[PDB]
């Protein structure tokens, strides 16, 4: 009832990873027995993979990794065409990956989807009988009729039945590497990769194939032909796609799924305890649901699913190691600002966007239809998944620093846009400073405007005659000057050295800062005193603020999200933003004792 | 195997719509079998769900309704105190509501969520033996050990097995109601209502009750203390939530998941032909997927799932019939500006929201956390669930035109704050122009801002005042002067009568019209040509356009959405929006023929 299945998935960049999430969640949604995942990835994919399901906190799901980069050396010898590369061979070797105690596994591709129970096709392992190890649906191209040798149309090797005892029984590894080395004698190159060795295997021992009944694989490719595979529609279990109404509606179904639905645990089949969840049920039953910031509290410590490096990205080491990251978090209704930072900002960008999966869909069609952001390849895109009420702006802001690939970053805010050539200016301005060796943070200066068509000044002398004709004013100079009254723009106006600058009461500049600078307190959500936590945490810590007289940004106006229009500083949300104020300053106070003092009043 | 499972279900008001929403969505995630729902309802609930379940569209789901009100006689002589009210008692007359071809029904409660297939509880009737026809479970609460009398702890009817057939062989009618005079007699008030009646009953004949395991009506009442029957939380099945972290987040599963993901046919059973899904379909097969503009035609035929009244409503009618409701669309991004519109608009509403299952639940805490709009009863909150890629304006407006209470509507922006006062001059100018016995419509000036602060004037001196000083710009005055240029600002400045005004190319003023006003075409979606093609409607049907003296509006500026950030009126989405507005064009010139000549070189 509750017997172990165990799927073998190989992947390999993060349009592998963002398929193989689509995989993991069609495979979940139908799913009635405990899932073993053994996926087959590069470091690449690992690493995304690997938080994507530590912050998934899936039941009965046990999820190991494997690297291909290991087996490339496997495979190496045979030259490969197949848009997969050399990742596409490696399905041949997965016996000599997989661990020897495991009997039988399914093996699947990133681009299948499952309509079907995965349970219905484990129980075909029952049936199979003689020799008959290799469970294969039968190709339904003509491209094996007449390429590689094959019986019949060929078999399709989108989803496999192994018996891996068995094929180390009878050395599986010597036949197929006999087999291909064969074919490659005349063949010389590969066609469809592995699948064509496969084929070629079934040349030669027809009886270890068993061929399953063709819905188990239904491949939507070019030129198929195969109404009659899937003429009852109603009862269609597995879909490949394969190509370079139901079907699309099926496939938007679970590309738009909600995974934090996948929670659940299986009835009547004990859940193994994981660290994560343990910690996270045992914080939550400490909480009290009868205080009134119970809302608050569990937001705290609520794991969210995080997928990292939602689109593809390159990045080259900087030679002189001073490169700075544009660190900044959005929600959806912020996505207008991204083209415009990327026109501003040419150095590399991590971002944390909080979208639902729907959301995270629609982000993905806006990106790969933007030339700009298509044009891009130094953007990072941490997609974290929305859960709760409040907006996780702390947590976005750790996920987006934690993330990036330079020695310095810079905390700024997704309705800043920077000046032209500032990456090159703190690029400088870091080795001017030598941030380095010393706990200084660069302070840019912020200022707002009012006025949706702007003309971006193009040096400093614009910017201060704008100032002068009352187009632009300082940040938050209508409403809450406190926050960057300590910048002393009065000074810095006739400045031409960076000049040092003392903390003060609700501070909250715009710092670039190293790696390795204190992460945001995630017990803040919603909006309100964000910056002022992480500000103080880095004064207590002896962090000299710095002034430069050269840079700039500017706040592009922006209708009240719903976090504020909701909770607007006011009433229960103020009480609880008190609280939570309250407690940082207990804590402040309580970690480090005399140096934490000042704070008090402020 | 397809064997029909009826439901029957009482439904009274806005609130339990909503809580039959939540329960139908909890059945069917679990369902196997071909449903028949039965709803009791009244006409408000009525309406909500009879539009909700035709744009639904759930495959293998009969919907039948029947009028409670005719059921109120049968229990007006019983007094209740439940806070169901008397639409509580309908439970024991529902043998003579149902038709009588049926044999078998599971009756449910609101506020019942599921957590296993509905086929294993219909299973349940294969088990009745003898004279027992009442499926219960026994009540988890003493309520009844010291009341009514009762046996034992007595049964709770929030899940109850019914055999028809059986019932109406024993003249249950009769039997139920000398029983409850008789327990009237002296106890002369209900305290559960019908509950406590069929507990009576239970009393005299206690054979009649098949006693149900107890998982299968989990009771989460106050001091419930039944933890040793959901022991086991991992086979759980039923949940009643009469309550006035397992099951907050199975109750959050339901209440936010997709209901468009139902739209699925049940294996294996064929699916009965609706005239809606049967038009669909047809006209989704006409489209071609060759054509670039694929998209926007699907959508222009696609059915939203439509929810009237989300909210409770409370409306009285005009004693001059000369009321005037306020008519606008927005989506979630828009949620700040209701507030404001409603501390201007004093008259009845009628809005139209475009939000998700999520951005739904999140509406709805928004709006029962806001003083402002639990003070206002008279606002329609019609919720158009999200579907598709594109926002569908004109599909929105149509759905908060066509359900509106007054003779009058004014077809606003919800970007658009109204001057104060603004409810009662339209209410008198309606009755000064005679818009009944005419084809006129009564023009409101559009201006816009660029400050989010702003001292909103409180007459039209002030008005004038301000746009002296350049604080305020006409509508679109930066940009396209064009679509409020034939109002004549220079004119309306100095005027104190309504003046008429000529159509223009690209004309789009903000209207006052009758209810009966034609829609607009739901061809077009996102941002563009949208009230300019139902303006030219109203032209060619001969409808004066006046402009009235003392009235204004000012458009609050606002981030762009998303629909403008991609599809900002270029490229792909330019060259569709020209196509539709021509195929427009082609439909004005066949329609009406030489009336419509004037617009081809607009
Ligand atoms: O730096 C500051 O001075 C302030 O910035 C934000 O306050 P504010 O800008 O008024 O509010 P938002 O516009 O909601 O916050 C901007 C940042 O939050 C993100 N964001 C986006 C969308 C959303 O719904 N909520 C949200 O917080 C934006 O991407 C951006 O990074 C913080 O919430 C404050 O705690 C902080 O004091
Ligand atoms: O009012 C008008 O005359 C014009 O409104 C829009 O032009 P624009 O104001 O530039 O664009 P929006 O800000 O999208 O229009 C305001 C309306 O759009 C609604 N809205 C809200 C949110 C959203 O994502 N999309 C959307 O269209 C708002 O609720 C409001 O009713 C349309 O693009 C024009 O076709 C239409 O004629
Ligand atoms: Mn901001
Ligand atoms: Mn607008």
């Amino acid at each position: 009832k509750c017997e172990t299945i165990h799927v073998a998935i190989v992947c390999a960049g993060y349009n592998a990873s963002r398929d193989v999430v689509t995989l993991v969640k069609s495979v979940l949604f139908h799913r009635r027995n405990p899932l073993h995942f053994h996926l087959i990835a590069d470091s690449i994919a690992e690493q995304i993979l690997a938080t994507l399901f530590q912050t998934w906190m899936v039941p009965a799901v046990r999820v190991d990794f494997y690297n291909a980069d290991e087996l490339k050396s496997e495979v190496s010898w045979i030259p490969n065409k197949h848009y997969s590369g050399i990742y596409g061979l490696m399905k041949l070797v997965l016996t000599k990956t997989l661990p020897a105690n495991l009997e039988r596994v399914i093996v699947l591709d990133t681009d299948i989807t499952f309509a079907t129970d995965i349970a219905e096709l484990w129980a075909v392992f029952h049936k199979f009988k003689g020799q008959q190890v290799l469970g294969l649906v039968e190709n339904q191209s003509d491209w094996y009729l007449g390429p590689w040798p094959a019986l019949g149309r060929g078999y399709n090797t989108g989803v496999i039945l192994l018996l891996l005892d068995k094929l180390r029984k009878m050395k599986w590894e010597q036949m197929w590497r006999l087999t291909a080395e064969r074919e490659l004698m005349g063949m010389l190159s590969t066609s469809l990769a592995d699948q064509d060795i496969f084929n070629a295997v079934i040349k030669q021992n027809p009886f270890l194939v068993y061929q399953l009944p063709c819905f188990w694989n239904v491949q939507l490719s070019d030129h198929t032909r195969s109404e009659q595979c899937y003429r009852d529609v109603s009862d269609l279990k597995v879909i490949h796609w394969n190509s370079p109404e139901f079907f699309r509606n099926l496939y938007l179904t679970f590309l738009e799924y909600d995974g934090n639905l996948l929670r659940r645990e299986l009835f009547g089949c004990p859940s193994e305890a994981d660290v994560n969840s343990e910690n996270l049920q045992k914080q939550l039953s400490e909480l009290d649901e009868d205080d009134l910031c119970y809302e608050f509290r569990r937001e705290r410590f609520t794991v969210h699913r995080t997928h990292l490096y939602f689109l593809h990205y390159e990045y080259e080491p900087a030679a002189d190691s001073t490169d700075v990251t544009l660190v900044a978090q959005l929600s959806m209704d912020r996505l207008q600002m991204l083209e415009a930072i990327c026109k501003h900002w040419e150095g590399p960008i991590s971002l944390a966007l909080y979208l639902s999966d729907a959301e995270a869909q629609q982000f993905l069609r806006y990106a790969q239809g933007s030339e700009v952001l298509m044009s891009r390849h130094n953007v990072g895109y941490h997609i974290v998944y929305k859960e709760g009420q409040f907006y996780p702006v702390n947590l976005l802001r750790n996920v987006a620093m934690k993330h990036i690939s330079t020695p310095y970053m810079f905390l700024s805010d997704i309705d800043f846009l920077p000046m032209y050539g500032l990456y090159e200016y703190l690029r400088k301005s870091v080795i001017q400073l030598d941030l380095a060796n010393t706990k200084k943070a660069m302070i840019v200066p912020a200022f707002e405007t009012l006025r949706y068509r702007l003309s971006f000044p193009k040096s400093k002398a614009e910017l201060l005659s704008m100032l002068d004709m009352g187009t632009l004013f300082t940040f938050r100079y209508h409403v809450w000057t406190k926050g960057h009254a300590p910048t002393n723009f009065a000074k810095w106006r006739t400045a031409t050295t960076p000049y040092r600058v003392e903390w003060e009461a609700d501070f909250e500049p715009y710092v670039v800062v190293r790696r390795d600078c204190p992460e945001y307190d995630r017990r803040f959500v919603g909006f309100g005193w964000n910056k002022v936590a992480h500000i103080m945490e880095l004064d207590v810590q002896e962090y000299e603020f710095i002034v430069l007289p050269n840079a700039y940004m500017i706040h592009m106006p922006h209708a009240p999200s719903f976090d504020i229009t909701k909770f607007r500083s006011n009433k229960q949300y103020r009480i609880c933003l008190k609280t939570l104020k309250e407690e940082f300053q207990q804590d402040m106070s309580r970690r480090y004792g005399f140096a934490a003092l000042k704070y008090l009043t402020a």
